């Protein structure tokens, strides 16, 4: 119903959780290449997953790989999770097809890319003044339940 | 505000997580002896914090310890995050001075202790079927950010 996309994702641990998590809310996973790991059988499996895990997510060369993807697949509004901009993940309207993009841990996203889509398609998870940015999983998390919940958690064990 | 408990935490670079985020939230972050790590200088440099993320941190000697401070402090409710609920986060009404407690991940809370609870302060977070459970810190984060947008984020950069 909703995606979830990774722009050059650089820490294991974060992609791990963020794939437990599109399992839970049922979305499916862009990686954006270049990543800053494997997902090699031996650390997936130390994370407590497997190969069929990782079937909801699907690898793109770069980001223009990722929108040509998009394009031949369906209708689509890119969401750019950022710090740097105004609204709210809460004052957006999600719908089916809306793909989540998330920066990389490090760097986050590219100007260019957040500034190629709207205001009204660009947010920010609130923080407490003194506060850099969320970790990226936690960051992922929370958008991704606000657009569930907004869906009213279509999909969902006895709902 | 609202308050973050972990009932015997085992794996560290998840409450290393949650201490991240309980800053960038605002809650206060209570740990419930025993550990599954110690907290040493040396881990906490190598996790990216520092004495005033550690400030928000009150350790306990047990769950009464923990019960004792709370009641030594004013008015107050205690969640618990239970997959043995039928009740979603969402479904409950927070309220300043609520405190939203874990279990430990390779365990979970004790019977006795989500039984000590009614049923309106047992929480579950909706999942998909047949799905493996969430890493501990993204639970930590959905719940949260969903009691703070209850309270409408009370406290944000500018706010
Ligand atoms: N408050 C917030 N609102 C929205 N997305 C956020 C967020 N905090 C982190 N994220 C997401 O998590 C990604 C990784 S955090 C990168 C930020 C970097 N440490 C810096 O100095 O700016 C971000 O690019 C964004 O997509």
């Amino acid at each position: 119903m909703f995606d979830i996309a990774l722009y050059e994702p650089e820490i294991a641990p974060n992609t791990g959780n963020i794939i437990r998590l599109c399992a839970n809310c049922g979305a499916n996973l862009h990686l954006i290449e270049p990543l800053g790991f494997d997902l090699e059988e031996k650390k997936v499996r130390r994370a407590g997953l497997d190969y069929h895990d990782l079937a909801r997510v699907t690898r793109h060369k770069n980001y223009q790989a990722f929108l040509d993807y998009l394009e031949q697949r369906g209708e689509y509004r890119i969401f750019a999770c950022t710090t740097k901009t105004t609204g709210h993940h809460v004052d957006a309207q999600y719908r089916q097809g809306d793909v989540l993009l998330f920066g990389p841990e490090t760097r986050g996203l590219p100007m260019e890319v957040i500034e190629s889509l709207p205001m009204s398609q660009r947010i920010r998870i609130p923080m407490m003044p003194d506060a850099r940015s969320l970790n990226l999983s936690n960051a992922v998390a929370i958008i991704a339940f606000e657009a569930w919940r907004q869906l009213g958690f279509q999909g969902a064990k006895g709902h």
